[PDB]
């Protein structure tokens, strides 16, 4: 047993490792989206940079779980990071829809981890999730939903001018 | 009788209370418009912020009537603030048309109060309305009319790209 | 269903709308207290400004619930804002006693909403209440209790000099 | 006829001269109050300075009427400035009550001049009164009413401690 360990259930330790992997998976999917929008035959560079920044955010969130694991006396166990579900992402609307689904998948895993922490009476882990993950998750889901609404308004997928305008006005100039 | 009261007719005192309520009503309608444009399935955030700022303006105008009432020795009497006429506002054009009508309703009430103050020979109340309300009212009506003209030019309600562009270019970046 | 909605119960959505209304109601009551203490025959201007600032605080708290509702994919539904229970507030002690009761009423509604969020296993809503409402509520209740103790010490309601001194020393100079 | 004169009735010219005299009279009354509160057996120096400043304000308002008269092509005609009604002013409450009455007397004369200007269809004179006199008059009446309420609260005339405290807290430190 780790000398620092106190009130940390084996099930929670394992679930933190699984959440670490999921964050890395999400990061990798966002990196794929970045590379797609950077292609010469796609060429939406502000959209590309949006996804690159999100990839970096998810990687940081994975690192936070590593640090958390060690703070509680658990042990980081890594698994393969699976490649993303697609090799090409269609267009800005398809990519944003996939991003929304990914953020909701990550959110569900966070909520499930909170339920486990609650069941095992681990208020430190509950606080960590609530203070570092759950609200930023809701914000990202809202942002992407707002984007999807605007992409539909702009006539995606058919309206190329609409897609061009989204890249200039909806995502930050990079 | 209030020790400060001089040349202040009971009818004007009552009409100031009614105008106070109308300003609060207008504020609440603008707050509803803010919340509508902030919805994930509407997502026109500069339009939303425009209406939020107008809600704040109307609330300040209500407060100015409270202060006025007390300065003249009248007594503030509050009534329920009725909820807005609609729960959802359609789109930017429908909302701006409702805003135009609301501003003209408020303007008519101000003009009617000026007529009453004139009838009761109350130059202080006339000056207050002319100096603090009537010109800013004309400016707001002109602004909203200009917006409606541009929304029609942009092809509202059908043209979603037009609506998107209005939010980026016609209202201030928030 | 809203595309952003996840783990958000209809009961919680409805209760957030009711809490929004209660915050608006509280704001309106504080505005009435402001106007009362601004009367020429009351004339306790620092007390008046204290209540004006609290009215603004409650209005901001209502707006935060609107934003919250939309972030979760719920829909803001507004109702009439009922006028305050009294048209005149007696004196500083009576007003502070009414304020204490109002803050405890709002606190109970927040605690009841937390119980509902707990029952529906909504940790995001629990965190929102704990992080944005519950502690500031306890602070406001403590502040007003402290004031009431001092008003009694100063001989309210009978001791007019005591009431005058409270306005100069206990509430911020406005 | 003055080469600049246009739309300026003889009655209004005469009434402006009478208003000039009344402002000088009011100034002189406030100077008497200053001297009273500066007495070694009264010795309320912030109250004294309040009245001194008001004397200066009224003198400036008289000068503004002189300038106005000449701008319109009327002719300034001066009369004796009558001494104040009292040689001694009792205490802070009695003096403030006399000040309230004086400000309401001046206000009535301003309102009567506005009625005359209205009857003679002189919008320039109406504007001058509304823009330079009527609102500042309402503010001064409200201020003095507020003071009287507080002096009564503080137990004037009997409560000397109350009177002492008013001088320290209600009027500006001089
Ligand atoms: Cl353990
Ligand atoms: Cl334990
Ligand atoms: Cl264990
Ligand atoms: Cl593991
Ligand atoms: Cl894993
Ligand atoms: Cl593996
Ligand atoms: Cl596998
Ligand atoms: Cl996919
Ligand atoms: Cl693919
Ligand atoms: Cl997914
Ligand atoms: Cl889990
Ligand atoms: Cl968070
Ligand atoms: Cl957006
Ligand atoms: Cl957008
Ligand atoms: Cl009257
Ligand atoms: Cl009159
Ligand atoms: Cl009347
Ligand atoms: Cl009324
Ligand atoms: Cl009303
Ligand atoms: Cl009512
Ligand atoms: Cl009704
Ligand atoms: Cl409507
Ligand atoms: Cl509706
Ligand atoms: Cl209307
Ligand atoms: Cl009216
Ligand atoms: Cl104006
Ligand atoms: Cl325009
Ligand atoms: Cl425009
Ligand atoms: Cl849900
Ligand atoms: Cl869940
Ligand atoms: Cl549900
Ligand atoms: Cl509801
Ligand atoms: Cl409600
Ligand atoms: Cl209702
Ligand atoms: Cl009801
Ligand atoms: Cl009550
Ligand atoms: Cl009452
Ligand atoms: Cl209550
Ligand atoms: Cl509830
Ligand atoms: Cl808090
Ligand atoms: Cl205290
Ligand atoms: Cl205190
Ligand atoms: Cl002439
Ligand atoms: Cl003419
Ligand atoms: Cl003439
Ligand atoms: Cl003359
Ligand atoms: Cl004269
Ligand atoms: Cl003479
Ligand atoms: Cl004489
Ligand atoms: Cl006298
Ligand atoms: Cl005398
Ligand atoms: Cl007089
Ligand atoms: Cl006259
Ligand atoms: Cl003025
Ligand atoms: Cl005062
Ligand atoms: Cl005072
Ligand atoms: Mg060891
Ligand atoms: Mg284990
Ligand atoms: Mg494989
Ligand atoms: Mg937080
Ligand atoms: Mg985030
Ligand atoms: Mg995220
Ligand atoms: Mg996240
Ligand atoms: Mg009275
Ligand atoms: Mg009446
Ligand atoms: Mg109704
Ligand atoms: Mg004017
Ligand atoms: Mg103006
Ligand atoms: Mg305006
Ligand atoms: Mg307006
Ligand atoms: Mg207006
Ligand atoms: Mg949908
Ligand atoms: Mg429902
Ligand atoms: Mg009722
Ligand atoms: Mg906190
Ligand atoms: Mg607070
Ligand atoms: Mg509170
Ligand atoms: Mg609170
Ligand atoms: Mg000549
Ligand atoms: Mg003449
Ligand atoms: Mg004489
Ligand atoms: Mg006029
Ligand atoms: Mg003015
Ligand atoms: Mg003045
Ligand atoms: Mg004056
Ligand atoms: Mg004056």
């Amino acid at each position: 047993v780790s000398q620092v360990r106190q009130n940390y259930h084996s099930d929670c330790e394992a679930a933190v490792n699984r959440m670490l992997n999921l964050e890395l998976y999400a990061s990798y999917t966002y990196s794929s989206m970045y590379a797609f929008f950077d292609r010469d035959d796609v060429a939406l560079h502000n959209v590309a940079e949006f996804f690159k920044e999100h990839s970096h955010e998810e990687r940081e969130h994975a690192e936070k779980f590593m640090k958390y694991q060690n703070k509680r006396g658990g042990r980081v166990v890594l698994q393969d990071i699976k490649k993303p579900e697609r090799d090409e992402w269609g267009n800005t609307l398809e990519a944003m829809q996939a991003a929304l689904q990914l953020e909701k998948t990550v959110n569900q895993a966070l909520l499930d981890l909170h339920k486990l922490a609650t069941d095992k009476v681990d208020p430190h882990l509950c606080d960590f999730l609530e203070s570092e993950y759950l609200e930023e998750q809701v914000k990202d889901i809202k942002r992407i939903g707002d984007f999807i609404t605007n992409l539909k308004r702009l006539g995606l997928p058919e309206n190329g001018m609409g897609e061009y305008l989204f890249d200039k006005h909806s995502v930050k100039e990079s």
